[PDB]
């Protein structure tokens, strides 16, 4: 059973929500109609957003104990809908175009890369994810912006958001 | 129990893929890796989406047959996820407002809209979800661009353009 508490101020004190297995669209439809600024992942991988039904800002939360919400990429304590992940591949993939619709020159990776301009990546196109997930950042050595990526087909920049400057597999 | 079935080419035909009460967020870890051009919903309402882990393009699906993808309001049949909306609350209410951050003149509506200029709104502003679901369209009488609208606070429009390509908002209707 994988659960995650999240907690209305810093350094886990305040109101509580517990959440066990399930995925939350609605903080608000669950009772919890506070901020949150710190959380407590006991068990599996989720990954919280800022608005509710999944939208705005993605947060990946990994096993572990994040005191305040600086500690999770979050720049305020808004955060009104979380979702486990539940689905990893065996040996993660990804192919990075630097072209849209899958077009141009190819870079593949099955490791972190905190820096896309080593593999000779000029812009990032279109994104094809054959084994993962993936995480993103928008900037180098995985910071800033965060963009979760399953096995799939990104076509354009859109379709996760624009640049793309660091990657890090199976979270 | 909640089933949905979609299907590869338009009226029922070709590979298909069922999917009992779980969320997919991801069809290629599901095995499916081809396109989506007709849908059937056996029972309950889904929201199904363009790219994996729901983004992109939103489709509302609910009870019936769609034999080809226009009739979900799908420009192109790529979906790539889809979840079910599992809870529905009573007296649907809606509270938009004209400016960010739930300021300016209220509108509030409890049924269906079909045009907000009715009410003597401007623009779109904020949006507060009292009890939903409710969905929301790019144009007048419930066509164009789909937003579904959860229990919650919507501060900026960019809160429901999980595309940030329309910033208007011309009708409304409740739950699902």
């Amino acid at each position: 059973e994988h659960k995650i508490i999240l907690y209305e101020n810093p350094n886990f004190t305040g109101k509580k929500m517990e959440i066990v297995d399930d995925d939350v669209p609605s903080f608000h439809a669950h009772g919890y109609q506070e901020k949150v600024s710190s959380v407590r992942v006991q068990s599996g991988t989720w990954v919280g957003y800022q608005y509710p039904g999944y939208r705005g800002l993605q947060y990946l939360l990994e096993k572990g104990d994040y005191k305040d919400n600086s500690d999770f990429g979050a720049p305020h304590p808004q955060v009104q809908s979380v979702r486990r992940i539940r689905d990893m591949q065996g040996n993660p993939k990804i192919i990075i175009f630097e072209q849209e619709n899958f077009q141009g020159h190819s870079h593949e990776l099955s490791g972190p890369c905190p820096n896309l301009k080593e593999t000779g990546m000029e812009k990032a196109g279109s994104v094809l994810v054959q084994a993962g997930p993936w995480v993103g950042y928008e900037q180098a050595n995985c910071k800033g912006e965060q963009f979760v990526f399953e096995k799939g087909e990104y076509p354009r920049w859109d379709s996760w958001t624009d640049s793309l400057s660091s990657l890090r597999p199976i979270k």
